[PDB]
């Protein structure tokens, strides 16, 4: 979407924990990029088209005071 690239991630098993991995070892996003390589090579290449914005999704914390329904 014109607001959300790569939306398939959002809600994931996967994408509610790797994150968690990278806000304590950035030194291992490289790492996750290359795990999602020998599981989904399809979504890697993806995720590799929007690197700039997938950094924006990945770097954020995993749960947020506004899931209380919204921002204000």
């Amino acid at each position: 979407g014109s607001h959300m690239p790569l939306e398939f991630l959002r809600n994931q098993p996967q994408f509610q924990q790797m994150r968690q991995i990278i806000q304590q070892n950035p030194s291992l996003l490289p790492a996750l990029l290359q795990q999602i390589g020998r599981e989904n090579p399809q979504l890697l290449q993806q995720i590799s088209q929007h690197q700039e914005h997938f950094i924006q999704m990945l770097n954020e914390p995993v749960q947020e005071a506004g899931g209380q329904g919204g921002g204000g």
